[PDB]
C-alpha cells in the first residue's frame, strides 16, 4: 500500500522524531527563560513547540496517506540551561539550521528518487526552514543592541 | 482545467489578495523608513516578499490544475499611519481578513470534494494563523 521506498519512509521517519525533539527542546527553553522570569521569551518558545508538534504531525500524515507507517523513537533528554539569553537564542538558530539541513537532505534523496509528491511536500518546509532562521537572526541582530 | 470556474475565481481573487498585501507591507516599510525605524520597515520589506511568495503559490497551483490567472489593479495602499502601534494593528487587521478569505476558499473547495485544493490550502491556513499572532505579539510587546 506504500507509494514511497523505504529509504524515503525511513528519511520521513527520522524527520519527524527530530521534528519532537525539536518541540520538546524549545519548550525546555521555555522552562529556562521561565525560570529566569524572562516569561515573554517563554511564550515564544512554548508557541515554537506547539509549531514544531505540527510540523512533525504534518509529516505524519504524509507518511500514512503514503502508505506508510511510523514509529515513534527514544526523545533525548535536552539542554535546561543557557549561559544566558544570546546563547540560547545561538542554540535555537543552531537547532533550526540543523533542522534545515536535515531536510535538505530529504528532498535531494527524494529527487534523486523521482518522488515528486516527497518532493513536492518538503518544499513547503524548505521555505518555513527560511522564515524560522531568518526568525531568531533577527532577535539574535535586535540583542546584540 | 481540474478545477471548477468557481474554485479558480475564489484561486484568482485570493492570489490578487496576496499581491496587494505585499504592496501593503511595502507600503508600511516606507512609512517606518522615513520615520527612523529601521528594523521595523525590513521585516515589512521581508513581509512584502513573503507575501509575493504567497502569491506565486497559487500562480503555480491554478496553473497546474488547469487554470489561467488573471492580474488586476493594485489598490493605492496607505502611505502613512498614527505610530507604530496604528501600524501593526492596520496589518494584524489586514492580516485577519486574509484568513478568512482562505477559509472561505476552504469552506468552497471542501463542499466540491476538490480534495487537491483543500490539501493546498491547509498550508496557507497555518501560515495565517501564525502571521497573525506573530503581529498580535508584536502588538502586546508595545503596551509596555
Ligand atoms: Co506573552
Ligand atoms: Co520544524
Ligand atoms: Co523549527
Ligand atoms: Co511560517
Ligand atoms: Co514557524
Ligand atoms: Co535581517
Ligand atoms: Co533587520
Ligand atoms: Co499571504
Ligand atoms: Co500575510
Ligand atoms: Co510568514
Ligand atoms: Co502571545
Amino acid at each position: 500500500m506504500m507509494v514511497i521506498s523505504e529509504k524515503v519512509r525511513k528519511a520521513l521517519n527520522d524527520q519527524l522524531n527530530r521534528e519532537i525533539y525539536s518541540s520538546y527542546l524549545y519548550l525546555s527553553m521555555a522552562t529556562y527563560f521561565d525560570a529566569e522570569g524572562f516569561k515573554e521569551f517563554a511564550h515564544w518558545m512554548k508557541k515554537q513547540a506547539q509549531e514544531e508538534l505540527t510540523h512533525a504531525m504534518k509529516f505524519y500524515e504524509y507518511i500514512y496517506e503514503r502508505g506508510g507507517r511510523v514509529e515513534l523513537e527514544a526523545i533525548e533528554k535536552p539542554p535546561s540551561n543557557w549561559n544566558g539569553i544570546k546563547d540560547a537564542f545561538e542554540a535555537a538558530l543552531k537547532h533550526e539550521e540543523f533542522v534545515t539541513q536535515s531536510i535538505y537532505n530529504i528532498l535531494e534523496l527524494a529527487s534523486e528518487e523521482k518522488d515528486h509528491a516527497t518532493v513536492s511536500f518538503l518544499k513547503w518546509f524548505v521555505d518555513e526552514q527560511v522564515e524560522e532562521e531568518d526568525q531568531v537572526r533577527e532577535i539574535l541582530d535586535l540583542l546584540e543592541k
